[PDB]
């Protein structure tokens, strides 16, 4: 089994990349695709408050991310893993420290501990990156400040990477479609043939 | 201004005591008195969650009495305090504490952790323990209203022991196997004490 989340802003083509991934995954392994709350009830509930929520302080919105995680990962990440899945997560933790703790202003350091309390250890056996240029990612959508908050969550995904580089794999996401599905594939690949 | 915590396993007389204090209080001091949610929309979602909640995993639980928490703390709590009030929160932090970590065994440091960023500094100037037995306890449960809630309570207040005993300089503990008369005076001494040394 395996635990692989994919990361990164708006415009890095995440989840193109995950479906034609999971395309040709599915030929060799038992594999499913994800993101949270993923239908797990609880989650549910929450993500409605998360989305009818105005002005909701930003503490609490880390929160609530961190407790549809718990949730989703309690009832449908750990059940697959037991199956022996490959589970391809669309976001996770990596997703709440560059949004709600770099992006949002909290700190990556205190939103991580808020996460390690929500995920228990369970971090992700391999994380791509999909390493966008914040002028392509601009490009690939579909306003100022919703440009500064894009330039401000990719500053953050390099701090994640920066910190941290065991898990992660950072695949460079500025080239076209093809090329990026392959080079996630590929990377995909040779992890999971070595167990 | 003042924000005082009052916090003890069920049976202490908690409720009763807080609104006889709160009541007296009330005569000398602008005050005001709330527990979570507090009537805070969001709050008040997230409680419906956590009683909706079948057999729900305990660190989520957790994170939803953090996020009301957090909710009831911004809207309600530190704005009376910048008003100048005096604030008597009926189940604070230690309760998370003392349940989820504690008594659900999730473990009071990594409770704390993630109650310390919910509060982002904001613990109580002054925490009233009802310090009740287990015994009298149980005797108040039945009057008021098994033995895996009889094994539950007593670890409830076992962790109440361990969270007073690492942090004494934040609470006072007042004795609750006392008749109420008296635990209300005690309790109502203790905070009038601590009010006239600001
Ligand atoms: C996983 C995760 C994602 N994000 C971002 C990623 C980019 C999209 N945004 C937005 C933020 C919204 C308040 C406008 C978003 C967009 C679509 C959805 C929707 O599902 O319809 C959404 O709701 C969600 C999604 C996941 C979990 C929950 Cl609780 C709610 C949230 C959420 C974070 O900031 N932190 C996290 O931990
Ligand atoms: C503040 C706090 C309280 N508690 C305990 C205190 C003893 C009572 N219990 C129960 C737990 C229930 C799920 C079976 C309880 C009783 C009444 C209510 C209700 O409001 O109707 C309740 O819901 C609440 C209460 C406060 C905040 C939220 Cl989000 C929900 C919860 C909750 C904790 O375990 N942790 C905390 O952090």
């Amino acid at each position: 089994s395996a635990f692989i989340t994919f990361e990164g802003p708006e415009g890095s083509g995440k989840t193109t990349v995950i479906n034609e991934v999971y395309h040709r995954l599915v030929k060799d392994y038992d594999v499913i695709m994800t993101r949270e709350p993923g239908g797990v009830p609880t989650g549910e509930e929450i993500r409605k408050i998360v989305l009818e929520g105005n002005d909701m302080d930003i503490r609490t919105e880390a929160m609530l991310f961190a407790a549809s995680r718990r949730e989703h990962l309690v009832l449908k990440v750990i059940p697959a893993l037991k199956e022996g899945k490959v589970v391809l997560c669309d976001r996770y933790i990596d997703s709440s420290l560059a949004y709600q703790g770099y992006a949002r202003g909290i700190g990556v350091e205190e939103v991580r501990a808020l996460n390690e309390f929500a995920i228990n250890g369970l971090y992700p056996d391999l994380t791509i990156y999909l390493n966008v240029s914040a002028e392509v990612g601009r490009e690939r959508i579909i306003d100022q400040e919703d440009l500064k908050f894009h330039e401000k969550v990719i500053e953050g995904y390099q701090e994640i990477i920066h910190n941290e580089s065991q898990r992660f794999k950072s695949v460079n996401a500025d080239q076209p479609l093809e090329n990026v599905v392959e080079d996630t594939y590929q990377t995909i690949i040779k992890y999971l043939e070595k167990i």
